[PDB]
Parts: C-alpha cells; sequence; structure tokens
C-alpha cells in the first residue's frame, strides 16, 4: 500500500522542516486514515498536491467544531507547515531528480 510509505515520507519531512514539535507516526496515520474515510483523499499521495490543502484545512476545521475532535487538525497544521517550508526552501524537480538518481 501507498499508505505506510506516505507516513514514512511525511515523517521524514517533519523531522527536517518540522521545527520544534513534531508528530508521531500513529498521529499521521490517524489523520490520513480519517481523510480516506471522509472521502477527501482517494489515494494518500494526493495529499502532497497543493490542490488539496485548502479543502483539508476546511474539513478538519469543521470536524473540530461540529464533533469537538481536533487531534487530527493539530497534526495537519504541523504537517502542512512542513510541506510549505519544503516547497519554498527547495526546487521541486531538482530534489526529485536527486532521489531517482540514487535509485539505480
Amino acid at each position: 500500500s501507498e499508505f505506510e510509505a506516505v507516513i514514512k515520507v511525511i515523517s521524514s519531512a517533519c523531522k527536517t522542516y518540522c521545527g520544534k514539535t513534531s508528530p508521531s507516526k500513529k498521529e499521521i496515520g490517524a489523520m490520513l486514515s480519517l481523510l480516506q474515510k471522509e472521502g477527501l483523499l482517494m489515494s494518500p499521495s494526493d495529499l502532497y498536491s497543493p490542490g488539496s490543502w485548502d479543502p483539508i484545512t476546511a474539513a478538519l476545521s469543521q470536524r473540530a467544531m461540529i464533533l469537538g475532535k481536533s487531534g487530527e487538525l493539530k497534526t495537519w497544521g504541523l504537517v502542512l507547515g512542513a510541506l510549505k517550508a519544503a516547497r519554498e526552501e527547495q526546487v521541486t524537480s531538482e530534489q526529485a531528480k536527486f532521489w531517482l538518481g540514487l535509485g539505480g
């Protein structure tokens, strides 16, 4: 499954761009698993695409208000910070070229 690999990747990004606090792999999975259940993420890689970021935020916000469940929103806040960091701080395609180069 794409799923447990995406947890790895995200967990990597947070250790690097996640200043201070960082979330647990349990917490990241919880976020992801919910997002799949709620029908937002069709595949867990779709979360890297920025198209999805505003929608997610909105939806996890609703959840904190309506159902009083904010744990996953907190995760997403940390996580998104890392994604944006990473997008600004690097050239996207060059960083990918590097990874596939190592692949052999």
